[PDB]
């Protein structure tokens, strides 16, 4: 069943379809609940900032950009779902092809360019299931919403504020995405996050989400220091670490390795894990981190948890392994936690800094 997807059904779909087309079909299948069938280990439960997560494996932003398949993503086994990026006004993104497969590297390059249905459409989609989500979140399945700016946009801070106001009420956490491959200084990021956090605080208590920043793996050491400073200063709720990389590590073998765009998957794994490690030390383990980048196995997840991530996201591994990947990562993560003498996931967060 997991062997069937990895060895036969998934390679066949890839052989028959352009990646963006296959992305669209995946979303359709998931939206209709056409999914295969592991559940409910108490070791895997984690309570980040008080909110409780049933397992720590979520679907990264970008797969369900417009909130069309949220329920089917929970049905796949994910412990939380993140949708987006959503831009305020609708925009078409970049011309096609804009998604490229690097199978020799177990990697993807994409330059979607924030194709977004827009805040209004996503709002209605989320409003159509708002009370369903309330009960889901209560039973350990929270929802996150990832916000972008429009490309023709004038005030970037205004775009993120609109997102906070329109979609903040529907979200358990919000993500200010400032790390798309397709900002000036520390004082500029302080001005943006201060506006975002102010709009957030103006929402009613039961509609007041956590606010996380999502950062690139391509930051200089000074950028990471600056983010860490502003994050602790302004009381940002967390970090998502990392987005895709505009770097092109050596030894990438795919023919399409020189396409412009963000590289995801295995070649990002350890670069992503080292940024977690770095951001966790700079914030004294005081800020929750969702680790994302190249994760496709228990060991990939545990390395990021030991590095300081309280939760992990994946995306690219789903395009190779199919929906069975979620069960696989969960099953392995529980086995290695035991093996290594951890009581649960919470016992392991940051365990590498002792
Ligand atoms: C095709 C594609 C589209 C993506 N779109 C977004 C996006 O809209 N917003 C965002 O914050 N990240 C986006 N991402 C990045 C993922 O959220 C994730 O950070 C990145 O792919 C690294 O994870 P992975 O190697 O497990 O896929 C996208 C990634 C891919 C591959
Ligand atoms: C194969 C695939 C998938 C994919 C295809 C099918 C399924 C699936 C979902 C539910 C049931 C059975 C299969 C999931 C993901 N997504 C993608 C998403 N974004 C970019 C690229 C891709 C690709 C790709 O061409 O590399
Ligand atoms: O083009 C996009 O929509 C996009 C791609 C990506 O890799 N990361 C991101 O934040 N946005």
């Amino acid at each position: 069943d997991e062997r069937f997807y990895a060895e036969h059904l998934m390679p066949t779909l890839q052989g028959l379809l352009d990646p963006e087309s296959a992305h669209r079909l995946a979303v359709r299948f998931t939206s209709l609940g056409l999914l295969p069938r592991f559940q409910d280990s108490d070791m895997l439960e984690v309570r980040v900032l008080g909110h409780k997560f049933r397992n720590p494996v979520g679907i990264a932003a970008g797969f369900d950009k417009h909130g069309e398949a949220v329920d089917g993503l929970y049905k796949m086994g994910f412990g939380f779902v993140e949708i987006g990026s959503v831009t305020p006004k609708p925009q078409e993104g970049n011309p096609r092809p804009r998604v490229f497969r690097l199978p020799e590297d177990q990697a993807v390059i994409n330059r979607y360019g924030f194709n977004s249905h827009g805040l209004s459409v996503v709002e209605h989609r989320l409003r159509a299931r708002q009370q369903k989500q309330a009960k889901l979140t209560e039973d350990g399945l929270p929802l996150g919403v990832n916000l972008g700016k429009n490309k023709t946009s004038v005030d970037a801070a205004e775009d993120y504020a609109e997102g906070v106001r329109v979609l903040g009420p529907l979200a358990d956490y919000l993500v200010v995405n400032v790390s798309s491959p397709n900002l000036q200084g520390k004082a500029e990021l302080r001005r943006l996050l201060t506006k975002v956090l102010q709009e957030r605080d103006g929402l009613r208590r039961v509609h007041r989400p956590a606010v996380l920043v999502k950062i690139a793996p391509d930051l200089t050491s000074q950028d990471k220091e600056d983010i860490a400073s502003v994050v602790k200063e302004l009381g940002i709720d967390g970090l998502i670490v990392t987005n895709t990389t505009v770097s092109r590590p050596a030894g990438l073998q795919g023919a399409l390795r020189s396409e412009t765009g963000g590289l995801s998957g295995k070649p990002l794994r350890d670069l992503s894990t080292q940024t977690i490690r770095e951001m966790y030390a700079l914030t004294q383990g005081r800020v929750p981190i969702i680790g994302v980048g190249g994760v496709s196995s228990g060991q990939d997840a545990l390395e990021k948890i030991r590095a300081g991530a309280s939760l992990v996201q994946l995306y690219t591994a789903l395009t190779f392994w199919g929906p069975p990947v979620v069960g696989k990562v969960k099953r392995e993560l529980e086995a290695l936690l035991k093996e290594q003498g951890f009581g649960g996931v919470t016992d392991a967060i940051g365990a590498d800094h002792r």
